[PDB]
This record gives structure tokens, sequence and C-alpha cells, in this order.
């Protein structure tokens, strides 16, 4: 035993959105093993948040997935002490996000460092004027090739009105020590936001993520 049944989640993130700081604190906990978890966010800083919230979930931890008996977890081997990753989401319209986290374990808790930087959002696109509603539930592709573990994943936010808005997101993952790497596989999951407030100062979020040969 040291990823348990039930693991808490403790994290921060700091960062900027067309210019606008904000900070956002969470507590959670989750089913590392069924690849369930749920996460109570708070708007700390920078209320009211003029942007999507949609575009932050994603970066509020792979170790939330069930994996199967003979795909190495890399995420689960890499505690106690855990590991990083850093991912860009490239938007069709010419957004950028990059993002960064920082796991660490502690009991019987993870902890997150989390900097996100957005950039070139339109101040009239479907961002900047909060007309998204949710993520597709897309598979993503997990390989190694080289730097070491990386993830890709074609994303897009559903739009009020019916249409779609895509994301290209790219992951590369670095555990803090050496772990048993595993072969290209896929991750299925679907985020949702269960609940929240008016501007979204109280966010309620849930993945459920499985790892598919």
């Amino acid at each position: 035993s040291v990823i348990k049944p039930e693991m808490k989640i403790k994290l921060r993130m700091e960062g900027a959105v067309n210019g606008h700081k904000f900070v956002i604190e969470g507590e959670g906990i989750g089913k590392p093993y069924e690849g369930t978890q749920t996460l109570d966010l708070t708007v700390e800083e920078g209320a009211p948040l003029p942007f999507s919230y949609d575009i932050l979930t994603p970066a509020f931890n792979r170790a939330f997935t069930k994996y199967p008996e003979d795909i190495p977890d890399y995420f689960k081997q890499a505690f106690p002490e855990g590991y990083s990753w850093e991912r860009s989401m490239t938007y069709e319209d010419q957004g950028i996000c990059i993002a960064t986290s920082d796991i660490t374990m502690e009991g019987d808790c993870f902890f997150y460092e989390i900097r996100f930087d957005g950039t070139n959002f339109p101040p009239n696109g479907p961002v900047m004027q909060k007309k998204t509603l949710k993520w597709k539930s897309p598979t993503g592709k997990m390989y190694v090739e080289d730097g070491v573990l990386k993830g890709d994943v074609e994303m897009a936010l559903l739009l009020e009105g019916g249409g779609h808005y895509r994301c290209d997101f790219k992951t590369t993952y670095k555990a803090k020590k050496d772990v048993r790497l595993p072969d290209a596989h896929e991750v299925d999951h679907r985020i949702e936001i269960l609940s929240h407030d008016k501007d979204y100062n109280k966010v309620r979020l849930y993945e459920h993520a499985e790892a598919r040969y």
C-alpha cells in the first residue's frame, strides 16, 4: 500500500488568461484504482473570472485512472515522490494555453502546484464570451517515444447554439524516479462540472478515466 483506495487532493492554481490574473484552490477525494475523483474549487483571487471556466478544468492527475492488470501504470508507480507534467493546448481560433503541474504526495493526500497561462483568445470568441458548455469525451493517446511519457488528445468544447470548438492537447510526463514504462495505449475519460455558482467562484468537478489497450 502506497496509493490508497481513496486519495485526498489539495491543489493550488495560479495563472493569467488574456492578462487577467487569478488563483484557484481546490480540495477533493477520489478512487485512484477506479479512476474517479471529485474536486471542490474556489476562485481565491481574480473574481469574477471573465473567461470560460471550461478551459481550466483538465489542468485540475492521471493517478486517478483505472489501469488494467498488464498495462504498466506510470502514474501510480511514480509515488510517493510523484511526477510532473507540462502541457500545451492549442485552440482552433488561436488562443493558446500552456500549463504545468507538480504533483506530490504526503500522507493520504495528493498535492498539486499548478501554473496556467493563456493568451491570444479573441475578446469576442467563445472562451472570452463564456459560450462553452462542456468537453466532449474522446480517447487520448499515451506513448513513450523518448522525452518519456507523452499524451495527445484532440479535444473539443461544445458551444451554445450547437457548435463545437476544437483544441489540440499535448502533454509530456516526467516521473521523479525511474519507473516501468507502458507500451502505447489509450485513455478514455469524461470530465464534467457537476455544480457551480454564478460566475463559477465555486465549482464542483468530476472526472472518470480508464486506460484501454
